[PDB]
């Protein structure tokens, strides 16, 4: 529970779903009582979307009860007057999808494999704790350090749950959102994240391209209706795993233990 008076808002860094994102600085008493001014990532719920307040912070809170080296650190929340604000560690190099596009001509299968193994390790930990993320995607992978020593990533918070989001938002998040959740958002399950994990591998192999971006929301719907799969990326080293993960039968998608074994071979 951070004080409004200890937070300084600086540059806007874009927007998430019903949120506004800013780089900031938090003034804090740290260990040994030393005074720190710490770079922070601030996520602000739109006042115009206050109805979704509980769900977002419930999301960030539930995961913050679990500490893990591949899960992002949340410092707390500010009840900052009229706005609710998540205060999060500032990750030096930002979101993976932006990174993949700018650095495409420098990323090889060895780099992709380490990032995939790290993400699966995070997902395996969640799976062992029966905790559903619900929004696995390249935008929500944060790059802590660049390869020199491998790269190092963290999974960000999931944001507002698909189980309360407007249907048109869900449709635009095809193919991250699995077919059974389009049929019924209340079908959100552990198997949901295996599908989205497959979609995120496709992103990682596709230099930051967004699958099915050329398809409007009605065509995305008919894509699931006809049981299509994503095309193999030109770099197709992960295409079989992508397709095995994006299985239209939720009960057939592999455990992350099996996925990690597949990545290791
Ligand atoms: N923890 C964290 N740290 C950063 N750091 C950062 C941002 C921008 C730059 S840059 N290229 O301008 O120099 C550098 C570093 N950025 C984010 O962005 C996210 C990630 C996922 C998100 N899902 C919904 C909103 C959202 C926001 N999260």
């Amino acid at each position: 529970k951070i004080r409004n008076e200890d937070l300084i808002f600086n540059e806007s860094l874009g927007q998430g779903t019903f949120t506004k994102i800013f780089k900031g600085v938090r003034r804090e008493v740290g260990d040994y009582g030393q005074l720190h001014e710490t770079e922070v990532l601030l996520k602000v719920l739109d006042k115009a979307h206050r109805n979704y307040s509980e769900s977002f912070f419930e999301a960030a809170s539930m995961m913050s009860k679990l500490s893990h080296k591949h899960l992002v650190l949340n410092y707390g929340v500010c009840v900052c007057g009229d706005e609710n604000i998540l205060v999060q560690e500032f990750v030096k190099f930002g979101s993976l999808d932006t990174y993949l596009k700018k650095n495409k001509n420098c990323i090889n299968i060895l780099w992709k494999l380490e990032v995939a193994k790290q993400l699966a390790a995070a997902m395996h930990f969640l799976e062992e704790n029966t905790l559903i993320h619900g929004n696995v995607c390249a935008k929500n992978i944060l790059l802590i350090r660049e390869e020199d020593n491998p790269p190092f990533i963290k999974l960000s918070d999931p944001g507002i749950s698909i189980t309360v989001l407007p249907k048109d938002i869900l449709q635009e998040r095809i193919p991250w959102v699995p077919p059974e959740c389009i049929e019924n958002p209340k079908n959100l399950n552990l198997a949901t994240d295996k599908w989205s994990f497959g979609t995120t591998l496709w992103e990682i192999c596709s230099g930051g391209d967004k699958p099915l971006s050329a398809l409007d929301s009605q065509r995305k719907l008919q894509f699931y209706e006809d049981r299509h799969q994503l095309p193999a990326p030109k770099a197709a080293e992960l295409a079989n795993l992508i397709n095995n993960c994006m299985d239209y039968e939720p009960d057939h998608r592999p455990s992350f233990r099996a996925i990690i074994r597949d990545l290791n071979s």
